[PDB]
């Protein structure tokens, strides 16, 4: 890198070997052939209603003139009953004792902090008293609200469209991956952090808002860790853009240290007490201790909704099913009140989001009717319903774990922090005196549980982060004002990665390939393989396996049924080939008969899951229309063509050539290319003869390390693919793989002189 580097037939240039950077070449003269256009122009109404107001010298008083008057001033409708129902309601919460306090503040700074207990108001109402005195949409502007969490993102901004008399999609709106609910018309916008952070990487002083909002800092994620470093840069470009950044923790001196001694406005606690519950011992099996609580809770105590926490989709609907049943049977046996059961996850449909708000069901029993929601950690503080009352808290939580030593995330189901605990806790105390039971004991809780999670970014592979950063034209990696730096080790790693991709040149420079790749919500190794697959002829299944592959595990595997959720799995199993299980699941859900057959039932008979499928289906969809707009042609060959699975392989490999396991000979396990890691293939596919080199999606660390989602691939496929990662030069001594390597290169050359 000093020098500049020197490439050869023995050591070549990884981006000149890329197969997906030809075909990124390919695609950028053609989009240099009919340049596409440039964003559609907003555009808003006005009718003179904010005649009289000042731009940042606004009052309280002036916007509560508007709101209580008969016409919507953001639009030019008569305001509904249904939006005066809701104002003086939501004129309640406890943000609105401190409008003028905010405004004052806003008003006289660049930056500002903001912190206050989750359910006081943050995220439905300051959004709203900044639009009163930035009127962004006379200035052609709007603005921008940042969530952590797209289930907070989309039912606040449903909620928002509701408390601002305005159709969802139109004035407000949300924007997520995959998922875009704006307009032209759309003046407030809740969004992903990923997601405006991908705004940004298009238009580096995010010119579109004249106001940030960064929400839920304490979560510090990696998208809002980068979207802060960004901002305190782009408000010395642009005076005309403010910045608020919104926290639950009353903890605020880094923050406003961090933000040139940003001010802070602090919102005064209002929970009631909270009595807590704990085990007297320790709890082994946490599922049916917590089903077990919420009946107790149900027959037993008074009104009060309840919140359980768990950890994920299938765990949820698990328990909801449970709870459900059981729930009935108490109706009919002991005189219960009716219980309600709802889910909440990540990955939920907004109808079905919106459920969790419904109120409790009547009883005409005598004994309280009451709702159960059942979530994960979303409902800690991203979001409140309103009138729990009982949390039952088993203390875990699904967390992103990194391996620095062995260089791979994980997603692992662990213990949670005491700040978790307690803001688990706090969700009860809302609207009344309330109740948390904790499946731990009060020692646990005292001892054991860590204080508080790192941030993201120290718990994080950064390929991805690497390539939005050199988008960004961020030159010096290092010296990139992260609030915590990662380790810069974490950097460089990242860096060699993509430059053996192609994304990067040797000298960190975004190639062709790197800048369409980030044109792509994907990791890189997914883009680079959709990129390139028009080159292996098979563009057509390359989409949907990474539409597959973008989507939760397919396949429905109940406990107590694996035999029959087997035989039909194998319907679709594809030998030495899980990535071709997912074309095939994935072509019949699409397939007339499943259709015909009734889509829903056919997934439910087939043991596969609808909305993982749906999604995979909508990801599709939308990767289509990037593939369209950035001119990747759409490529298949025909399915009787000997080299049909041959192709597939190959674009598989183009992306994951670093991810290759080799057979060990004597072991008779596997070897891992990359690390020379020992590994097993993961129990839920079984390996055949010959299959001798394997591609891999996942590692998974349990007890053991697994690899999970494997096709067999040929060695000669990877060397002819990515000669500069397979080069000898740079692979450690003997055990199997660089031994048989050799062997491979031999046997290769071999064949060459014969002919
Ligand atoms: N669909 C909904 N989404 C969010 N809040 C709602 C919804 N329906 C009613 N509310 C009410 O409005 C408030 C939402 O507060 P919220 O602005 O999300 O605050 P914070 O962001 O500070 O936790 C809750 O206190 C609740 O009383
Ligand atoms: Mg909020």
């Amino acid at each position: 890198m000093g020098s500049k580097r020197r490439f050869s037939s023995e050591h070549p240039d990884p981006v000149e070997t890329s197969i997906p950077e030809q075909a990124a070449e390919i695609a950028e003269e053609l989009s240099k052939q009919h340049p596409l256009p440039s964003e559609e122009p907003l555009v808003h109404h006005d009718a003179g209603e904010f005649k009289g107001l000042q731009r940042h010298h606004t009052s309280a008083e002036e916007a509560q003139k508007l709101e209580d008057g008969k016409i919507n001033p953001f639009t030019g409708r008569e305001f509904t009953p249904k939006y005066v129902d809701i104002l003086k309601i939501r004129r309640e919460l406890p943000v609105h004792a401190q409008r003028d306090e905010f405004l004052k503040l806003y008003q006289n700074n660049q930056i500002m902090v903001f912190v206050g207990e989750t359910g006081s108001g943050k995220t439905t109402q300051i959004p709203q008293f900044v639009l009163f005195d930035e009127m962004p949409h006379l200035e052609n502007t709007q603005v921008a609200c940042t969530q952590p969490r797209r289930v907070a993102a989309m039912s606040v901004a449903q909620r928002v469209a509701e408390e601002m008399d305005v159709k969802l999609g139109e004035e407000v709106g949300y924007s997520i991956r995959f998922e875009n609910k704006t307009s032209n018309k759309t003046i407030l916008k809740y969004m992903t952090d990923g997601m405006l952070l991908r705004e940004a990487m298009e238009d580096h002083d995010l010119s579109r808002y004249s106001c940030i909002i960064l929400d839920e800092a304490h979560e510090r994620t990696l998208a809002t860790d980068i979207l802060m470093g960004l901002l305190k840069q782009v408000v010395k470009r642009r005076p005309d853009l403010k910045i608020i950044i919104m926290s639950a923790t009353l903890d605020a001196e880094k923050f406003q240290r961090y933000f040139n001694d940003a001010p802070l406005l602090a919102v005064p606690g209002r929970t009631y007490p909270v009595e807590l519950y704990y085990t007297p011992e320790f709890q082994r099996d946490y599922l049916d201790s917590a089903i077990r609580t919420v009946l107790q809770i149900h027959a037993t105590e008074e009104a009060g909704d309840i919140l359980l926490f768990l950890t994920g989709e299938d765990e949820i609907e698990d328990a909801v099913r449970k709870i459900s049943l059981e729930g009935d049977q108490l109706v009919r046996e002991e005189g219960c009140g009716p219980l309600s059961v709802y889910p909440l996850y990540g990955s939920l449909p907004p109808h079905q989001q919106q459920r969790i708000f419904e109120p409790a069901p009547e009883s005409h029993n005598g004994r309280p009717g009451r709702k159960v929601v059942i979530s994960t950690n979303i409902a800690e503080t991203s979001l409140t319903i309103d009138g729990i009352v009982y949390v039952v808290d088993p203390g875990f939580s699904k967390q992103k774990v990194y391996n620095p030593r062995i260089r791979v995330e994980s997603l692992l189901v662990s213990p949670i922090s005491k700040a978790s605990a307690q803001q688990r806790a706090g969700r009860a105390g809302r609207t009344r005196p309330g109740k948390c039971f904790r499946l731990y004991t009060e020692e646990a809780f005292q001892k054991e549980l860590i204080e508080q999670s790192y941030p993201e970014i120290l718990r994080s592979n950064l390929s991805s982060t690497v390539l939005e950063l050199k988008k960004l034209g961020i030159d010096d990696l290092v010296h990139f004002d992260f609030m915590d730096p990662p380790a810069p080790e974490t950097m460089m790693r990242a860096l060699e990665e993509l430059n053996y991709l192609a994304c990067l040149d040797d000298e960190g420079n975004l190639t062709p390939l790197g800048r369409l790749a980030s044109q792509f919500p994907l990791d890189p190794m997914l883009a680079v393989m959709l990129i390139g697959s028009f080159e292996f002829q098979c563009s057509q299944e390359i989409l949907t396996i990474v539409a597959m592959l973008s989507v939760p595990n397919v396949f429905i595997r109940p406990t107590k049924d694996k035999k029959r959720a087997d035989d039909a799995k194998n319907i679709f199993a594809h030998p030495d080939g899980d990535h071709i299980t997912l074309l095939n699941v994935y072509h019949a859900f699409k397939s007339d008969e499943a259709y015909e057959y009734g889509i829903h039932k056919w997934c439910r008979d087939h043991y596969l899951n609808y909305r993982s499928l749906s999604a995979a289906d909508n990801i599709r969809s939308q990767l289509e229309r990037l593939m369209n707009r950035y001119n990747l042609e759409l490529n298949t060959t025909d399915y009787e063509s000997p080299k049909y699975f041959d192709n597939i392989r190959k674009a598989l490999a183009s992306g994951f050539f670093m991810q290759v396991a080799k057979k060990r000979s004597g072991a008779k396990g596997y070897i891992t290319v990359k690390d020379n890691q020992d590994v097993l293939i993961h129990p839920s596919t079984v390996l055949g003869h010959d299959a001798e080199w394997v591609i891999y999606n996942e590692f998974v660390l349990t007890s053991k390390n697994y690899i999970r989602t494997v096709t067999s691939v040929r060695p000669e496929w990877l060397i002819e693919i990515a000669p500069a990662y397979y080069d000898l030069s740079n692979f450690q001594k003997g055990d199997v793989k660089l031994s048989l390597e050799r062997i491979k290169e031999k046997v290769d050359r071999l064949n060459e002189l014969k002919q």
